[PDB]
């Protein structure tokens, strides 16, 4: 069975493809086990871009439990995160899930971007609460 034989890559991940899909979060999941650098599933999430999605497609989709628009909403899910635009507004991803900053930026100004949700963080502020965790 199986479309994709010899499909791409899972990893040694603690979450494992258990679930299948179900077409946002636990394809983050997915996403995860097959990109252990890209994202975490371990993990809320991580600056991660948007436009990997297609770049998973390459390698994700349909090899368990993805139409692609179906991983492109955890790639709204997760990415809607915070813990996303920890850095994400430029190559603050630093994948395109080979590892590259969707191959946009270096890091030292996705840096900045390290540094956006400093932004975000002191706009949320107030509270001792925040990153916290």
């Amino acid at each position: 069975m199986g479309s994709s034989h010899h499909h791409h890559h899972h990893s040694q991940d603690p979450m494992e493809n258990q679930p299948k899909l179900n077409s946002s979060k636990e394809v983050i999941a997915f996403l995860a086990e097959r990109f252990p650098h890209c994202f975490s599933a371990e993990g809320e999430a991580r600056p991660l871009k948007i436009g990997i999605f297609q770049d998973l497609v390459d390698r994700v989709a349909g090899e368990m439990n993805l139409s692609k628009t179906q991983l492109r909403s955890a790639l709204r899910l997760y990415t809607s995160s915070w813990r996303y635009l920890y850095g994400v507004k430029p190559g603050a991803t630093r994948v395109d899930l080979d590892g590259n900053p969707c191959g946009e930026l270096d890091e030292q100004h996705v840096e900045h971007a390290r540094k956006q949700l400093e932004e975000a963080k002191a706009r949320v502020q107030a509270q001792r609460a925040e990153q916290q965790a």
